[PDB]
């Protein structure tokens, strides 16, 4: 019997969301990359949850630390199209470009790339799919992405970093969805 932390996927999780992560939360490692796979439990239906994280050009919904975020005007919010997101000043990341990979409404299933801007998170590629939940009806989001390790840094200090924007985003996330509830 071990120790893990809460954003690391509880057994039953596990059992029902392995599928998932064999297609869409899986990536090839090794030569200075490195992953990371957060969950989030959210008391709101899927349907809900889904609509938030889907929103592409309007990331700031409930990803913190962002100053501002600008689309195109012929821009439609599809497959390949890409938005330029300021960071709020302090910060060591200052302006971040991010292209759509991915985006299907039917499977709940949306990602995006880094490509790139003024930070160091080089070739970061993020997916993030939304699950129901039953025994009472909740959600569960799953998040991973993979990412360059910079020259003189640790796989663990990027891990580290990544995990910790991507684990406060959630429970924004989290937050907000639950927040109407019924
Ligand atoms: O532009 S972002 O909103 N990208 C979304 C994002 C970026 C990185 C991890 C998770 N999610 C953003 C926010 C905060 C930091 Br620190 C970032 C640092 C570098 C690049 C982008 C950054
Ligand atoms: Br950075």
């Amino acid at each position: 019997h071990h120790q893990t932390m809460p954003s690391d996927l509880t057994q039953d999780e596990f059992t029902q969301l392995s599928q998932s992560i064999a297609e869409f939360h899986t990536y090839q490692l090794g030569n200075g990359r490195c992953s990371s796979l957060l969950a989030q439990r959210i008391h709101a239906p899927p349907e809900t949850v889904w609509s938030v994280v889907r929103r592409f050009d309007r990331p700031q919904i409930y990803k913190h630390f962002i100053k501002s975020c600008n689309v195109s005007e012929d821009f439609e919010m599809r497959v390949g199209c890409t938005r330029d997101v300021n960071v709020i000043s302090g910060l060591p990341a200052n302006t971040s470009r991010e292209r759509l990979d991915l985006l299907d409404d039917d499977r709940r299933v949306t990602g995006f790339s880094i490509t790139g801007g003024e930070h160091r998170l080089r070739n970061y590629k993020s997916v993030t799919t939304v699950h129901r939940f039953e025994k009472r009806i909740w959600t569960v989001v799953l998040e991973s992405y993979v990412v360059d390790v910079p020259e003189g840094n640790s796989e663990e200090d990027t891990r580290l970093f990544a995990d910790t924007v991507i684990r406060l985003n959630l429970q924004k996330l989290a937050s907000i969805t639950e927040a109407m509830n019924r």
